């Protein structure tokens, strides 16, 4: 069996949180915390492992954004340290290919990053790779085959609606077609043959809105919308549905954990977080 583990998050202040939702029984196990709390970072899975990767830690008494790349094994209910990446990087956005981790976008105080880095958990290292064409943080990113899509965010002015990809063979970054829909701190995650972008903030208003992006067709395309108004949530894909996790409407940090049916086209209520909480990071790997 496999679980949506959630890691980090905020609600008053960053969160150490480790917990684990089970679809095919409802159930929720709190595992081990993060060694340092952390919202905004991204979790990603590599080889059975759980990494929690960059955020910052908004404490009563400090705010530090993360460089950090923390690894979980769920066999030993343990987090290890793994290398710190160049840069912190705060509401940033990951993608793994070939068993390697990109790190994307996000923030260093008031700095807008566009650079982009690269894990090899063999080695241990991380190497810069070729930079984005703009600066984004709140990044949703996502891989379909075998290439690297980074979809909305901010760019230290405005929220985006603009979308680019990563040719790791070229070391080159290309825009694709604009979303529909200008989003920052949405979801971001692949189905089938589409990059699905979920939520998110567009300068005005917490978004229900969902759009997908066919790689063949080139095209954005709306689907049901969200129960929810969300900005910072977290999304992932289990036996072939999407689920979010959290986020903000503008009033409540949110429980609410919603899942999509692709065939059906509806969003439904799946189970609630047992705490509502913003800007997690969420995987989906074995149980402990
Ligand atoms: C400490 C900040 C105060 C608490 C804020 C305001 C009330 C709701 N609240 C949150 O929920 C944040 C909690 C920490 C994580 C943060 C977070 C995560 C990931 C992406 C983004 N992000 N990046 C760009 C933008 C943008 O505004 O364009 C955003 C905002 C829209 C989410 C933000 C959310
Ligand atoms: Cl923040």
């Amino acid at each position: 069996g496999r679980l949506i583990y959630t890691a980090g998050g905020y609600f008053r202040q960053s969160l150490s949180y480790l917990e684990a939702y089970n679809p095919s029984n409802g159930s929720w196990l709190r595992l081990a915390d993060l060694q340092v709390p952390r919202s905004g970072l991204a979790g990603c899975v590599v080889g059975g492992l759980l990494y929690a990767v960059g955020g910052r830690n908004n404490s009563p008494d400090g705010n530090t954004d993360s460089s950090a790349l923390d690894c979980y094994n769920p066999m030993t209910n343990q987090w290890s340290p793994c290398a710190s990446m160049s840069v912190p990087r705060n509401r940033i956005g990951v993608g793994v290919i070939d068993g390697h981790i990109y790190a994307v976008g996000g923030s260093h105080g008031c700095i807008h990053h566009s650079s982009v880095e690269r894990y090899e958990p063999e080695r241990d290292e991380w190497h810069l790779v070729a930079p984005m064409l703009t600066r984004r943080i709140g990044v949703g990113v996502a891989v379909l085959n075998r290439l690297l899509y980074a979809v909305g965010g901010f760019d230290g002015t405005n929220r985006l609606n603009s979308a680019e990809c990563y040719y790791p063979e070229r070391n080159e970054w290309r825009m694709i077609t604009p979303m529909n829909t200008i989003r920052s701190g949405a979801g971001v995650c692949v189905l089938h043959n589409c990059i699905y972008a979920a939520g998110g903030y567009d300068g005005q208003d917490q978004l229900n809105s969902v759009e997908r992006y066919d790689v063949e067709t080139e095209t954005w395309t709306f689907v049901a919308p969200m129960r929810h108004h969300r900005s910072a949530l977290g999304i992932t894909v289990h036996q072939g549905k999407i689920y979010v996790l959290g986020g903000y409407d503008g009033h409540t940090f949110l429980d609410s954990v919603e899942c999509y049916d692709p065939d059906s086209d509806t969003w439904s209520e799946v189970t609630r977080m047992t705490s509502g909480r913003s800007g997690v990071g969420v995987a989906v790997t074995m149980e402990p």
